[PDB]
């Protein structure tokens, strides 16, 4: 039973990681034309989730710790199609700060993106350590989109996530868009797709959804407003337990933000043992808070 102990990059402290945050945030501000003016925020969130979502609680394989997305087996996972854009965005940041581990950089990209998109503060811990190519998880550990609530619940239990955590994490589907060439799905989840809000839940409950087969022959739920939901998204209003939580978050964005922050930190930390004397989690200032 593999143990991965967090080990702080030698000699580095909060201020050093705040500089990496700031470089990511400045580049997010600059590269505003990407994906028809969405910017890189959403793809960075998806990247941080996909490098973490390979985790298996039963044997501690996968997860964010080892930075294994840098190896071709994982980079070329069909489930990761499109994430190469996020990797390429982070390359100049890694060149400026070569001392940071790959797992720390990929996870920090997601935290930075959420915060810079006016989302909640997400506490973040350093100390992921790059592991060798033979520790890369096989493809097939990330979730299918064509499934129902039972599939979603079973899937997320492999990551030690419960119903509230699942529903909170899925709120990230307000961000960005699906792209037919990446995943065989097409369209945004709502209007505000580069500002972090509770729109996903509001749209699930309030839109007029029609089940359609898209140009890749996959089923998705499409609204009159030009929004879409995957079958796994729509399952959150089919399952009674999930539906109750969707209503809670549609009614209270502050609660969503609190629950998302916890769930996303947990996701990004799964598999990692933090020594009892490790630094406390860092809460990075936004560029705005620093006057930058
Ligand atoms: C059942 C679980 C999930 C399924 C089946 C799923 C599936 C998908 C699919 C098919 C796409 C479109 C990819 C593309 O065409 O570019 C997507 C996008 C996205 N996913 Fe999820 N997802 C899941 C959970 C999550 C979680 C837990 C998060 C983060 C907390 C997340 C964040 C995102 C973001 C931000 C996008 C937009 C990316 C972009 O605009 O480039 N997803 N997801
Ligand atoms: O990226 C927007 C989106 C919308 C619905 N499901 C997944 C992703």
């Amino acid at each position: 039973t593999l143990v991965h102990v967090a080990s702080v990059e030698k000699g580095r402290s909060y201020e050093d990681f705040q500089k990496v945050y700031n470089a990511i945030a400045l580049k997010l501000r600059e590269d505003d034309e990407y994906d028809n003016y969405i910017g890189y925020g959403p793809v960075l969130v998806r990247l941080a989730w996909h490098i973490s979502g390979t985790w298996d609680k039963h044997d501690n394989t996968g997860g964010s710790y080892g930075g294994t997305y840098r190896f071709k087996k994982e980079f070329n996972d069909p489930s990761n199609a499109g994430l190469q854009n996020g990797f390429k965005f982070l390359e100049p940041i890694h060149k400026e700060f070569p001392w940071i581990s790959s797992g720390d950089l990929f996870s920090l990209g997601g935290v930075t993106a959420v915060q810079e998109m006016q989302g909640p503060k997400i506490p973040w811990r350093c100390g992921r350590v790059d592991t060798p190519e033979d520790t890369t998880p096989d493809n097939g550990r990330l979730p299918d989109a064509d499934k129902d609530a039972g599939y979603v619940r079973t899937f997320f239990q492999r990551l030690n996530m419960n119903d509230r955590e699942v529903v909170a994490l899925m709120g990230a589907h307000a961000l960005g868009k699906t792209h037919l060439k990446n995943s065989g799905y097409e369209g945004p989840g709502g209007a505000a797709n580069n500002v972090f809000t509770n729109e996903f839940y509001l749209n699930l409950l309030n839109e007029d959804w029609k089940l359609e087969k898209n140009d890749a022959n996959n089923e998705q739920w499409d609204s009159k407003s030009g929004y879409m939901m995957l079958p796994t998204d729509y399952s959150l209003i089919q399952d009674p337990k999930y539906l109750s939580i969707v209503k809670e978050y549609a009614n209270d964005q502050d609660k969503f933000f609190k629950d998302f922050s916890k769930a996303f930190e947990k996701l990004l930390e799964n598999g990692i043992t933090f020594p009892k004397d490790a630094p406390s989690p860092f809460i990075f200032k936004t560029l705005e808070e620093q006057g930058l």
